[PDB]
């Protein structure tokens, strides 16, 4: 797996973000996570967390997995990094997201995020409190 460049177009919510990728605008859905929707509990906090993360990054990178790169709604499915730190993992670590939608062949970073979730549960963080 490798990191490709992209630029913020627009923060959207806890687990979707608009990026420019290979010069095209495109909504990305964060692999292996599920944030609450904005209208749910911690939805707003999730959105703010990612928003802050991507808006403050000097460098956004996109990392496809080995499988499907687009979902059925046309969203790009990737791991997204903000100055080297993975947003997907960061959300889970803070208990702003659950590990979720784990499909085979698009699950490289699965155990890494389960480690993170386990620590967030342990600390009773946000979702787990
Ligand atoms: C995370 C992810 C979601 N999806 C699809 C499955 C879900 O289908 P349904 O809409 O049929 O429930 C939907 C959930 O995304 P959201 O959590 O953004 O709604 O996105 C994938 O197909 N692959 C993925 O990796
Ligand atoms: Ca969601």
């Amino acid at each position: 797996l490798h990191k490709e460049p992209a630029t913020l177009i627009k923060a959207i919510d806890g687990d979707t973000v608009k990026l420019m990728y290979k010069g095209q605008p495109m909504t990305f859905r964060l692999l292996l996570v599920d944030t609450p929707e904005f209208n749910e509990k911690y939805g707003p906090e999730a959105s703010a967390f990612v928003k802050k993360m991507v808006e403050n990054a000097k460098k956004i990178e996109v990392e496809f997995d080995k499988g499907q790169r687009t979902d059925k709604y046309g969203r790009g499915l990737a791991y997204i990094y903000a100055d080297g730190k993975m947003v997907n993992e960061a959300l889970v670590r803070q208990g702003l997201a659950k590990v979720a939608y784990v499909y085979k062949g698009n699950n490289t970073h699965e155990q890494l995020l389960r480690k993170a979730e386990a620590q967030a549960k342990k600390e009773k963080l946000n979702i787990w409190s």
